[PDB]
C-alpha cells in the first residue's frame, strides 16, 4: 500500500512522528539524538518511505561526546574548535592566550576528550603577563604584597614627614595589547609646621620661612628679661600635620 | 695724795673698779657710750698727777655707725673693711664678690646718714651670667629661672633619641668668673634591632638601620598568604628601641 509504517529503530536516537502511525510514500522522517549523545557531522539523520512500502536505511549517527570545554579565563579555544560542539574520546582541542596572558611554553595549550566524557587535567599553559616594575617614590614607599603580574594591586605611602599627593594605589590592568598600571607614582611632599609663635619681650634666632619634622626654633629673651621655659621647641608631625611639640618659653622681667 | 673722782667726759665712761679714790700714777680709761666711737690719735685715759689733780683729757667719743652690714654680692675695699670709726657722713666704698660684676650705671658707695645709718643699698653688684648654654641637637635645655650665677638648667632628648652624658647644669663660680657645671649631653638617635626575617617571605626593601617611627613592609613568596600585620614600626620602649608586634606569617597554599 502506498504507506510505510513505523521507521527502523535507531540506537540513540528518536524519530518525530507527530502522533501518526501509518506515512505516505516521500514522507520524511528525522530523528533526533538523544541525551548525552551529539549527531555527527556529516551523517544522515533521517528517513524516507519509498516504493512497496519500504523505509530507506540508516545508520547509527549519533555519539557519545565531551561537553564544550569549560571557559578559561587565561586563555581561549582557537578556531575551529571555538565554533564545535561534537567532541568524541580521543578529541584533541588546542587554545590560545587572551590578554593580558602569554604562553608558558613548557606547558602544552591543548586538552583532549578522556574515555570518561571529561577533558583532560587544566596546566597553566597561558600565564599572568607582568606589568613594569613600579618604580620608587622619593621619600615614600611602595606596597607590593602580591607581585607585580596582571591583577595585582601596589599600595603608597609617604614617610614620617612627608604628605601624600596622588593615587594612594596602583592596579595591573590590561592595557590594549599589553597589562600596564592603573595610577602613576604619587607624590610626598615635606609636611609644615605653622610658623613658630613670637614671645613677648623675646625673639627668634634666626627665623626661617618653613619648618619640617624635628626642626626646631631657638628662642632668646631680650637684655633685662629672665628666661623660663625651654630655650627650643621642635617640629612634630601626626597624621599628615604638623605642630610644635610644646609652648614658646617666656621672658619675665623685671 | 689721792685723786677723787675722775673727769667727767661728755659721751664717755671711766673705768673706776668700784673706787672712789685713787694712788697717784693711776690710770683711767674710758670707755665711749653707746652709738659713739673714739676718734683715733685722740685720749681716751687720764692719770692721777702731783696735787691730787688729774690730768686733762678732751671728748674723743664722735657718733659713728656701725660696721656695714655683710653683703652678698660684695665686700667692704681697703681700708674700711678694717675700720670701725665711721662718724656722719663717713663714705666707704665696695667691690664685687665672686660671682658677681659691677652695675656700671650704679655706686659701689654707701655713706653713713645723719641717723647713724648706712645709705640705701642698690644692686651695683649684679650676678655674672654664665655663658649662652647653646643647643642639643636632637635635643633641649629647659631654662627654668635665667641662666645667671646659681641657676640651674636640665637637657632632654627628643622621641627616639637616648641622652649621654649630663642630665643637668648648674651655673658656678670657676676662679675669675662663673661656668656651667657640666658640659651639654648629646642626643643619639635610637635603633631598633634588625627587623626579623619570616618563612617563605621577605621585607621589601630593608635598611641598614630603622629608628623611631620607622617601618618595615613584608610581601610573601608567590604562592603562599600572609597571616597578621603587613608592616611592623620601630617604636621606643625607654630608652631602647623596640618593633610594633610580630612580623605576619606566610601560610603555603
Amino acid at each position: 500500500m502506498q504507506d510505510c509504517g513505523l521507521p527502523p529503530d535507531v540506537p540513540n536516537a528518536q524519530p518525530a512522528l507527530e502522533g501518526r502511525t501509518s506515512f505516505p510514500e516521500d514522507t520524511v522522517i528525522t530523528y533526533k539524538c538523544e541525551e548525552s549523545f551529539v549527531k555527527i557531522p556529516g551523517e544522515k539523520d533521517s528517513v524516507i518511505c519509498l516504493k512497496g512500502s519500504q523505509w530507506s536505511d540508516i545508520e547509527e549517527f549519533c555519539n557519545r561526546s565531551c561537553e564544550v570545554p569549560t571557559r578559561l579565563n587565561s586563555a581561549s579555544l582557537k578556531q575551529p574548535y571555538i565554533t564545535q560542539n561534537y567532541f568524541p574520546v580521543g578529541t584533541v582541542v588546542e587554545y590560545e592566550c587572551r590578554p593580558g596572558y602569554r604562553r608558558e611554553p613548557s606547558l602544552s595549550p591543548k586538552l583532549t576528550c578522556l574515555q570518561n566524557l571529561k577533558w583532560s587535567t587544566a596546566v597553566e599553559f597561558c600565564k599572568k603577563k607582568s606589568c613594569p616594575n613600579p618604580g620608587e617614590i622619593r621619600n615614600g614607599q611602595i606596597d607590593v604584597p602580591g607581585g607585580i603580574l596582571f591583577g595585582a594591586t601596589i599600595s603608597f605611602s609617604c614617610n614620617t614627614g612627608y604628605k601624600l599627593f596622588g593615587s594612594t594605589s596602583s592596579f595591573c590592568l590590561i592595557s590594549g595589547s599589553s597589562v600596564q598600571w592603573s595610577d602613576p607614582l604619587p607624590e610626598c611632599r615635606e609636611i609644615y609646621c605653622p610658623a613658630p609663635p613670637q614671645i613677648d619681650n623675646g625673639i627668634i634666632q634666626g627665623e626661617r620661612d618653613h619648618y619640617g619634622y624635628r626642626q626646631s626654633v631657638t628662642y632668646a629673651c631680650n637684655k633685662g628679661f629672665t628666661m623660663i621655659g625651654e630655650h627650643s621647641i621642635y617640629c612634630t608631625v601626626n597624621n599628615d600635620e604638623g605642630e610644635w611639640s610644646g609652648p614658646p618659653p617666656e621672658c619675665r622681667g623685671c
